[PDB]
């Protein structure tokens, strides 16, 4: 049932897992760059997060996904299932504080947190710069939902920092969600606010960031390295947009690697 | 019965479309509620749970660092809010349980109608300008001594956070279900509910919180119940009974219960 509503696949074999989980606007199929240097060595899970095209859109409840625990307790029902023991949790952007936020329900599961383009809260608050005023976010919430095709094509380059062959596979699967369960997965993740639970992370974070990503400033992956309540290392990458392991995996997927299979200190 | 419905002895009784969830405290099981349970079950559905690491739990699913936070609890109930409930619960939960409980509708605020917090505290510790009530080197005292010798400090130590007589069915309630611990897991509870802090949390919490109190418990100050007030997010009301011990809603169902309906059934105003 779990398996087979968010399209959960396992590749790969290996006495550790690696579990990959995709961002908005995004299926598993965002981690293609990723998956083959790692099944010779890991065992791979790859799925679906429910909202995505790729899902069925009867199992989409509003009111349990206008939260980021609906979502993490997805996660744990996969895990629960699929693997054993603990796990590498590799997650963008969305899934990187789903992630988080499973890890401190259930710490026993996770080996470490590989976060690409993490953000702990998008919105702006006194002493801290997300990246988004309020009013901002509830214009582009009203203009996604009345101009939904005219605001899709504008802001999808801007967030890969293109428009144009690198978007082209973002875009299809962006425009593969149903407009009324993207509206609701895009104020979900604009509001969620992880900054009270971050001390409480207790496992290993690996921080990646992109350098000019329009969605997450750079200075955050700092903030989470401060915050965190366990070790974290930082490292950035020279690329341009907020999907690095999609429009240029030949610099992104290294790091990856490298964070997946060494472990901090 | 379901995974997460057997690991916590999951039970549902009563009748009527809103559902009263109980959760007990440390050194307790849902046989807790035994007094105010018959009260509820004709004009609500009530659900029973035990939390993971009371001697009716099954070992093997404690896992120490797990448990070592509220966010481990909370989950656990959070889990059992989504399987057994549909609607908005209003949730009744004794000392570790009313924070576990405000800590979960942090995450989903949308499953509860109200919380009824009995015995309830942010943290025990003293801090420069926070009066919890014990000093730190009174916790590390009473966490040595729970390792070092510990059926002789649970056998102190009960009598005395109960305050009731030896020879009462509520001592022996309470003393069979606290020996029922396993003790390397009693000792994980107890330094969990020592050293966790909901202070920074309280103004998250938005759901009504009724914050019920004993006036003379011999863990909990009577002032905290004002300091939640003060500091809750959302709505909030108190209430003090002229009972003696830390669980009076088994050693004091005469007052209690009374109490508790009256807060289950009515909203904040009235
Ligand atoms: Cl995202
Ligand atoms: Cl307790």
């Amino acid at each position: 049932k779990v398996g087979s509503a968010h399209n959960v696949r396992v590749l790969g074999s290996g006495g550790t897992t690696v579990v990959l989980g995709h961002g908005f606007g995004c299926e598993q199929s965002v981690w293609r760059h990723l998956v083959p240097h790692l099944v010779d060595e890991y065992r791979v899970l790859l799925y679906d997060v429910m909202g995505a095209g790729s899902t069925n859109p009867d199992y989409y409840d509003f009111v349990r996904y206008s939260t980021l625990e609906g979502h993490a307790h997805d996660l744990l029902a996969i895990l629960e299932e699929f693997t054993i023991g603990k796990c590498i949790f590799v997650g963008h952007s969305l899934s990187s504080m789903v992630g988080a936020m499973a890890s401190i329900f259930r710490p026993d599961l996770f080996h470490k947190l590989v976060m690409i383009s993490a953000s702990p809260r998008v919105l702006n608050s006194p002493g801290y710069h997300g990246g988004l005023d309020q009013k901002d976010l509830d214009q582009f919430l009203v203009a996604m939902e009345t101009n939904y095709k005219s605001f899709l094509s504008g802001m999808a380059p801007l967030v890969i920092g293109c428009d144009s062959p690198a978007f082209q596979e973002y875009s299809r699967t962006l425009f593969n969600m149903r407009p009324d369960i993207s509206l609701s997965m895009a104020r979900t993740i604009n509001t969620y606010d992880m900054r009270p639970f971050l001390g409480h992370v207790t496992v290993p974070c690996h921080i990646i960031y992109s350098r000019e990503d329009p969605i997450v400033p750079v200075k955050l992956a700092e903030y989470l390295h401060q915050n965190l309540g366990g070790k974290s290392i930082v490292e950035g990458m020279s690329t341009y947009g907020h999907l690095p392991h999609l429009s240029a995996p030949e610099v992104t997927i290294p790091v990856l690697l490298r964070h997946i299979r060494q472990d901090i200190v």
